[PDB]
């Protein structure tokens, strides 16, 4: 069913029935990011800008507030729709800046170049190795040139950490240098009320791909973009600087 | 084009002016041989290099198809099973093939494979590997796999609480769990990026694609010290 964390095995136990195990997409009870977009803003606008997988526009209205053109893109056709639903609520000038599309961001291709494409890390973390040079590829056949790709990457603790260093003392027939760089992990979330009376008691389970920054930007590289920065910041802003605002340009 | 570290390039210039990057199987076959058992009928070991543990294997008196990609490093097996006795020689039967997708159209009682082969593979042609590996199973046959366990790999992952409001206030628990690392190299009087695994990972692909996983055991590649690998025991339900 769900995903069954150790944290949420204990409550379950504990509280009986009563308690119900969920994955966090489920039911139910269960967005802002202006600060995101201020940071994807900050490093930049010229033209229109391509939003992939724009899901419901948490970062694309914050994006058309700033005037921008905006095609966002997004695969799931009823997250379109809803989006299709907020953007019919807001002002006729707002909304004409707007262009909906369907289309895989692993495999997508429009009638148009762009000047900026952004993604943000909830999005790019749905894709596998290959769909991600996919995108890569993609992305390249829609810039304009001189245009950026602009990421935002969340960052992992271990991703956080200047990697340990192992030095050694081994004579042929020298020093030698390990480093375990991240690469990828598992985000896993359990979620339940601060009681354990409330009835019932809903744990929210989740387990989500989290590539490590640093990766990420090693894959763009061998993909033929260079990226000319790496920026962290704080999702919330202010507090530990959890994600990275990477840029990337066509040499 | 060789990979440039941060160390390389902090001593790069640290020198001035005056490259890529490109053991004993003895301990690590016993494990296999551990969680194998009678053994009734011959071994598959995939991408046997060049007998490392091919070797080892064919001491405990096994019979094994050893399958190898590269026609240069089975031409330096081949040349090592002319120096070994007709015994051993006799029980070893060598064939090119890929490991990610092979028919040999037998099947066999144990399928065996190294943690250096299968982190030499990306995700897709892991899943091509499970799917081979299952073809070529007899029912009951084992899939015995090593895989190399990093600091990262065995470590319970930090958790980090947070109270949140709603108005409902909400605990909120978060963990790390990990998959894949990079393994980074500085050879030095030389260089190499290589793929490092985390055995959980592996484990959790293997019942994403049809295996029931019976047993993970850690054991220490040289037969002493720290538990550096684990030994994972698959089978087809
Ligand atoms: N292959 C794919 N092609 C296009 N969109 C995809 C996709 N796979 C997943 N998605 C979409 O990517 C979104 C991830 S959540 C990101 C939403 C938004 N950018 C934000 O910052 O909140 C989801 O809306 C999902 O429907
Ligand atoms: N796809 C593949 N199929 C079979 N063997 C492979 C392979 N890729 C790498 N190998 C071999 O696995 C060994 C890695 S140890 C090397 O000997 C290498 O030549």
């Amino acid at each position: 069913g769900p995903v069954r964390t150790p944290h949420a095995d204990v409550l379950l136990a504990s509280v009986g029935e009563r308690g119900v195990l969920c994955d966090f997409y489920d039911e139910g009870a269960a967005a802002d990011g202006t600060s995101e977009a201020r940071e994807f803003a900050t490093r930049t606008v010229s033209g229109p800008v391509l939003e992939l997988a724009a899901g419901m526009g948490r970062l694309t209205f914050p994006f058309l507030d700033l005037g921008w053109e905006v095609t966002a893109l997004e695969l799931s056709t009823s997250v379109l729709a809803a989006f299709r639903k907020r953007l019919a609520e807001a002002p006729a000038d707002v909304r004409d800046r707007c262009t909906l599309v369907q289309g895989d961001m692993s495999a997508f291709a429009l009638d148009k170049r762009f000047g900026t494409v952004v993604i943000s890390s909830g999005s790019i973390n749905e894709l596998d190795e290959a769909d991600r040079r996919g995108l890569y590829a993609s992305v390249r056949e829609h810039l304009e040139p001189g245009g950026k790709f602009l990421l935002s990457l969340a960052m992992s603790e271990a991703a956080e950490s200047e990697p340990l260093e192992r030095k050694q003392e081994l004579p042929g027939r020298y020093v030698l240098h390990v480093r375990h760089l991240p690469a990828e992990e598992i985000q896993e979330i359990t979620i339940h009320p601060a009681d354990e009376t409330t009835d019932p008691f809903v744990v929210c389970t989740h387990r989500r791909r989290l590539l490590a920054p640093d990766q990420v930007v090693r894959e763009l590289v061998r993909s033929g973009f260079d990226v000319i920065a790496q920026t962290p910041f704080a999702s919330g802003g202010a507090g530990r600087k959890d994600m990275v605002l990477v840029e990337a340009v066509m040499p």
